[PDB]
């Protein structure tokens, strides 16, 4: 088991779906979830990376920019330089392996000029 | 290891390809396979989640449409409202965890009116 | 844990890249790297599946080519036959689980007519 085990629906991986607003997250299969975010975007994603209440006390992470995914016609796209994930306030970087409360804040940011996609994969839990 | 190692080809997860017939399923790695299907489809699915007999013993796993995918062409889809999945004669909801014993019939159905893909991600066995 | 936590990026898993030469490899998840191949191609795959020196010293994996992916404006492509994989001479199977010691010679080939994408997914490390 992973935490994202009861997700009603997953959706392919690196494909660019974002049809209101300019984030969007989804579940790929139990143990990841992959955010769309557009050009200059930001928001918060504990509503998605957290396993549901009750469920874990601490959860292990990393995180990563797809360098190459797809737009929703199906040609090749590369991630923005300069994507970030902040955890408490903590910047934390692409490949390290974070251990998360449950409860503090994750920020995910998009500064640079072009659509990126960004992957969590959650680790080993419990 | 995970069922599916040994499985001799694996494809790229989210591309409908249905070459012959009305659905068509295939591994997207060692826990996971994936099933295509046209509008108004049904098919039976144990020899694609059966392993292979001796090695097997009992199996669990959830499964779960997947919002957006992709046709041949590369444009994005969204799968049809409707699709179930019947393990044994019992109805098996999304995202709900099932026992299934490697010899009940699994049945997987799509009587809407588009194509849609089901992901089946294989959790324990032993 | 898994090898290929710690990679820095990611990409979609099927998606043609290769912009220079004839081969390239990626990181797909912790346990999944992808290398695509240009038709006729070959190359020896040591740097992208070796756990960073020090950490793991025994890998076992599972090697397929995928039978559907796509190329960088999303059509579907099929992978050529005749796909083979030597480890320190010896020729391995897809599908076969395959012991290594993270330094013997890891060949990839693709004699084909056409281009293909061959996954290794590693299974254990200690």
């Amino acid at each position: 088991t992973g935490p994202y085990a009861g997700a009603v629906e997953v959706q392919q991986s690196g494909r660019y779906y974002v049809p209101q607003g300019r984030t969007r997250g989804g579940y790929i299969n139990s143990n990841i979830a992959e955010v769309c975010m557009d050009a200059g975007a930001a928001g918060q994603v504990n509503a998605l990376l957290a396993p549901r209440r009750g469920d874990a006390v601490m959860i292990y992470f990393v995180w990563r920019p797809l360098r190459i995914f797809c737009d929703p016609q199906g040609a090749s796209l590369e991630s923005a330089p300069g994507t970030f994930v902040t955890v408490d306030g903590v910047n934390v970087a692409a490949g390290d392996v974070v251990a998360w409360n449950t409860i503090a804040p994750v920020n995910v940011g998009n500064p640079g000029a072009r659509r990126s996609i960004l992957q969590f994969e959650v680790l080993w839990y419990t």
